[PDB]
């Protein structure tokens, strides 16, 4: 009762190992849950190209992710997308909002990902994902997600202008120190839920973290969110931006922490 879809095509990647991090995450989920992922797109090396160049390059991959996710959303299973970059969600979030106009999108990310072509400082498409899905600029892959239905969770240190774009659109922001499970449940109310996770939301993991207050979200906070959302309300989950080389012990250790965070939701969907 889980559908696993895996992006392996470049979607504006500026990091070297996010396609590889996606592949390793999918492999861990295949082994734990007895699943076989549907792998979409062909890898291409990372580059520092402008969104206006990277976006057309990604069209084939984005269109294929859209069709796979659409079928899954219309079916009876939990839709799980393991995505190299948040930019894959320019294809999926318009489908979520059209199929489930009452869904709340929990966009869990250390960033706001709410830049527009006018406001981006770096030209990076991955900084423009949530604004594109919400129609502030035209990605060519649709929009229709109400900003009033989007909640940024874990975001912090947002550029002043971007923060005002978020505010004016009506996107709520729950910073890591407010992002308890109940705070998230309060934001969702009775709505069905789509969860999008960018792993740079997580506090850089240190061992003796008992005596300092973290700046990012802790894995335990992410797990508590997955424990809190009722399985009957969970539409789907996107896991994005694990930058870890294939065959590395780093990737091995990272996917074990990921599986621990997602287990309450994925175990329930499987059984
Ligand atoms: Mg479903
Ligand atoms: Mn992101
Ligand atoms: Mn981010």
């Amino acid at each position: 009762m889980i559908d696993l879809i895996v992006s392996q095509g470049r979607v504006a990647d500026r990091a070297a190992w996010m396609i590889e991090g996606a592949a390793r995450t999918a492999r861990a989920l295949e082994e734990r849950y007895g699943l076989k992922g549907h792998y979409v797109g062909e890898p291409a090396p990372h580059a520092d190209d402008d969104w206006s160049v990277a976006l057309p390059q990604a069209r084939e991959t984005l269109v294929a992710v859209r069709e796979a996710a659409t079928e899954s959303i219309k079916g009876d299973n939990l839709t799980v997308l393991v995505n190299n970059t948040c930019s894959v969600s320019l294809a999926t979030l318009p489908v979520v909002a059209r199929e489930h106009p009452d869904a709340v999108v929990l966009y869990i990310d250390g960033h706001g990902d709410f830049n527009t072509p006018e406001t981006t400082d770096t030209g990076y498409l991955g900084g423009m994902v949530l604004s594109g899905a919400c129609g502030l600029w035209d990605s060519g892959h649709g929009a229709g997600l109400r900003p009033e239905q989007a909640v940024l969770v874990g975001s912090r240190d947002i550029d002043e202008g971007e923060r005002e774009l978020i505010r004016k659109a009506g996107v709520r922001v729950i910073p890591p120190g407010e992002a308890t499970a109940q705070a998230v449940l309060d934001a969702v109310k009775d709505a069905p839920v789509w969860i999008h996770i960018d792993w740079d939301v997580l506090e850089p993991g240190s061992i003796p973290a008992d005596y300092t207050v973290p700046d990012g979200m802790l894995p335990a906070q992410i797990r508590a969110v997955f424990e809190a959302i009722p399985a009957e309300r969970l539409i789907g989950v996107e896991l994005a931006e694990l930058n870890a080389p294939a065959d590395s012990e780093r990737a091995e250790q990272a996917v074990a922490v990921i599986l621990d965070m997602v287990a309450p939701a994925f175990d329930a969907a499987a059984a």
